[PDB]
DNA sequence: ATGTTCATAG
DNA sequence: CTATGAACATT
DNA sequence: ATGTTCATAG
DNA sequence: CTATGAACATT
């Protein structure tokens, strides 16, 4: 690495730690809610996205998964997470702070040196 | 695309249009001189990746070649870039702010949203 | 898309 | 030993 | 590293 | 028709 900017990766497990530290979802709903708190600003991930960090977050021995079957119309076998290591939980989402505050000073550096 | 932050290649791309702009330089003097104004916030780019810039600022017909070869010790034949197109040289450097905007908008949206 | 190694040139 | 590229390889 | 298409499951 | 994955493909 060179340590540009902040991968997508990252930038979503990091969402995904906060929803989780509250909402409490699965995927395809995460997916949609992101979608709409960036719809503005015109940033639109996808599933296969938002999966990969999911999964990531699994094997850093953190969110653990959960599954539930319910009966009725919306019939599905969802996928819903939860912490499994809260230490590592803000051990990451401060890591993630660095990151987003080395990040920003680019885009300030950028649009200042040439502008 | 999915619209996510600007990529390495694009903010590159601009720092050669501003350092052309006066400097008026060769690849790997750039890189050299990047690798200081950003040694401090830790990003370290390298020469293939700033040579991949300047040619592609090439087709975009901007910044044209320009080859040099003097006598003496440093007896290089150092290839130095000036404009092709100066229109498309400030179209170029807006829909370029217009991305470092955006991309501000998100590190701190994320850095708000998740802290 | 971007980083790491090899080619040629003086 | 510096400069400019391209091939090769990885993420 | 990330986006676009295909597989399986209800 | 939604959900979750993985394979495949591209940048």
């Amino acid at each position: 690495s060179t340590g540009f900017l902040v991968k997508q990766r990252a930038f979503l497990k990091l969402y995904m730690i906060t929803m989780t530290e509250q909402e409490r979802l699965y995927g395809l709903k995460l997916l949609e809610v992101l979608r709409s708190e960036f719809k503005e600003i015109g940033f639109k991930p996808n599933h296969t996205e938002v999966y990969r960090s999911l999964h990531e977050l699994l094997d850093d021995g953190i969110l653990k998964q959960i599954k539930v079957k319910k009966e009725g119309a919306k019939l599905q076998e969802v996928v819903l997470y939860q912490f499994k290591d809260y230490e590592a939980a803000k051990l990451y989402k401060k890591q993630l702070k660095v990151e987003l505050d080395r990040s920003k000073k680019l885009i300030e550096k950028a649009l200042s040196d040439n502008f």
